[PDB]
DNA sequence: TCTATATCG
DNA sequence: TCTATATCG
């Protein structure tokens, strides 16, 4: 908060001053943050942290590899594809130029990471892996527009734009690189040991152009925050999101895996395969379709990439609904199928209420028309095309009798 | 939340129906909950979980072995002693209740060790794992409390205590709970990190008791769905009291006092200032912050706290010694405990002047002791508010 | 692998 | 061994 003694620190957390980037890059990436901001591609996420619905003070945009997603606090952010070698389409060509810029920024920081990681080993296959960023989450805020910021509760570090947390959904021991852009009373990033409360935390100053890296298991052993300054500030947090079971290819393949048991008639009713089938059904429904509809569609203002695959995933989902109706008709002795799918159906019910709630929640009505969440897939009992109804319990209670 | 097949349930958790404990015991413990309520010995705690100040919907009191304490969410509750062999209870009736909850503790302890044995299909651990040293008594009236958070995962309705873990427990320790429902109360259970598995809500009927054994408390999270009538409850548990009993803090103080110092060896001064911080923020401030309310019931802690205060004052005198003295490795060896002192000092001063801490009735208002303005002569050193650390900070 | 728990009027 | 966030700080 004052003119502090915080430079002496110790690395697993390395800091690299503005003087390390070509300045050729600075203008390009700062212009990318400015164009992205003016077109209105940065939005606040309507997270649901522990049962509570919360808007994030900072406004962000997930950019990265096409087909990749990052789930963070029950919300799954979808990547605006960046032009990775091999061609994708964006709305306006400004946004596409910026996604190009961040893509080269990603490669640059990545190089710096592998190097700093070699320097650290002095105390090889794994590293390259651990420094292979696949996404970057961009943030922005304007401290003079937030009516009230929370206040760091342990070292009187003042207001904070992002409270003590951990970066989530990352490959084990993976590093994270952050480029800070304070516009032209100073911003700082806080770091602290995760469980101790009596060890003074570190606030390291972030000036226009400074970059800081978190290496190895620092993000897991420590928690960090972002203390606010007096001017507005941008930032690109490049990460290597653990995207197994998190890419479009993965969910498509599963779908084909669940649909392999249907020639609506199913090729077999072995309780284990049906279990998987209804679980994959739930996964594509609540982990992809509802989320996208809930918050992804705002990205539609920046890219069309997700329009057709989501629709495919919706068709696939409808077919599962038809297999669900089929198995339900088969139970109209051996009730191992009954004690193999009731949990996935009741879970699908609760998750359906939870999402339905988040959608029509008090906070969710506080944002722009184009951003308000849609509760798709949704359908009233009078729809004929749908095999089953948006459940609301009559069916599970019937299955429960046994 | 209606008649269901939920009773059909599993193994590392046991419910024992009202019909298994003696009616002489139920009347005794039920009368104890009523007397404790009438005397106004149940207060809500002004916890500060993770930096935020919150009042607890349920009202509780910690009763147990003399000299024991239980830390829960940054608040340390002090035990009003229950008779075990010298007790100074303020009112006869409160002392009678603590005697009954002492026999309840023994009883539940026996059933617990039993059920722990039966679950096997050495044996000293089991006994240690079921040696309850404290009990946290709870009461609430759902009518009085209009809006109670709603269970966010299985539509189990309102909750008097959200999904959590019982903390400050010996590893692998069991917990026994006696429920007193005077529209039914339920206890929720679910796998901890698991959000797609439907949770279990077990009905709780006047006189029912449920036990949590082995890791269950660590692998799962439980809650308390509220009913329509008011309810009491005794959660007998074995706090992992080492480092949380008076004898421990007293010895540390003495340990601290063995130094007009006897030595400025960088290691011993470090540990000395650490003991200073521990006694300052983990006993004195907690007792006067949240401790003072229990004097309505018991005066046991008046005697030891005051000794802890006087002694600490002496530790302040040791600090004054070290600041006058300060090659300077006795500087890069004490900065963490003093800066920690500074922050913890703000933290407590804050909890003190918070809105919720200001709205309480006179009996429960938090006291920010030890506190003194610069003007006070007696204290060798001040209440920080920087300067010393800043001066100390250089190089 | 829950847990970044802020509509400041 | 944070994390039971139901009183605007
Ligand atoms: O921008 C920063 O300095 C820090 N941002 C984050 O920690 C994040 O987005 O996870
Ligand atoms: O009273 C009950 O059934 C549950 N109470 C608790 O979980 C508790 O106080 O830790
Ligand atoms: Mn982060
Ligand atoms: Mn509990």
């Amino acid at each position: 908060e004052f003119y502090q003694q915080w430079q002496l620190k110790y690395p697993k957390l390395i800091l690299r001053e503005a003087s390390s980037v070509s300045e050729e890059l600075h203008k390009e990436v700062q212009e990318a943050f400015l164009t992205l901001h003016k077109h209105g591609c940065l939005f606040r996420d309507l997270v649901r942290i522990k049962g509570k619905d919360l808007l994030t003070p900072v406004s962000r945009i997930l950019i990265g590899n096409p087909g990749c997603t990052y789930k963070y606090l029950n919300t799954r952010l979808f990547t605006v594809p960046w032009p990775v070698k091999g061609n994708i389409k964006h709305t306006e060509a400004e946004i596409a130029a910026a996604c190009e810029t961040f893509l080269k920024l990603n490669d640059y920081l990545q190089i710096e990471t592998i190097q700093a990681l070699e320097e650290l080993a002095a105390k090889e296959v794994d590293i390259k892996s651990r420094a292979a960023y696949n996404v970057t989450l961009l943030n922005f805020m304007d401290p003079q527009k937030m009516p009230y910021l929370k206040e760091e509760p342990y070292f009187g570090m003042g207001k904070m734009a992002v409270s003590w947390h951990h970066d989530e959904n990352l490959v084990d021991r993976s590093a994270v690189a952050v480029y800070s852009y304070s516009c032209e009373d100073i911003w700082h990033v806080g770091f602290k040991i995760s469980w101790d409360i009596e060890t003074p935390g570190l606030a390291i100053p972030l000036h226009q152009g400074d970059c800081y890296f978190m290496l190895d298991d620092l993000n897991a052993t420590h928690k960090h925050c972002v203390l606010a300054g007096s001017q507005p500030r941008f930032s690109s947090t490049h990460r290597v999101a653990e995207c197994s079971t998190g890419t479009l290819d993965y969910i498509l393949q599963r779908c084909q895996l669940a649909l392999q048991n249907v020639c609506v008639s199913l090729k077999s009713f072995e309780p284990a395969v049906l279990k998987q089938g209804e679980e994959i059904h739930n996964e594509v429904e609540f982990e992809w379709l509802r989320q996208f509809w809930f918050q992804g569609n705002r990205y539609r203002k920046c890219t069309d990439w997700w329009c057709q695959p989501m629709a495919q995933l919706e068709a696939l989902w409808k077919k599962m609904e038809g297999v669900t109706n089929a198995v339900l008709h088969e139970v109209k002795q051996r009730n191992e199928i009954l004690t193999a799918i009731l949990a996935s159906l009741t879970a699908r019910q609760n998750l359906r209420r939870e999402w339905h709630a988040r959608c029509q929640s008090r906070i969710a009505r506080t944002l722009p028309a184009d951003q308000k969440p849609e509760c798709r897939p949704y359908w009233e009992k009078d729809d004929a095309s749908m095999p089953l109804p948006f459940d609301l319990t009559d069916i599970v209670s019937e299955l429960r009798g046994q």
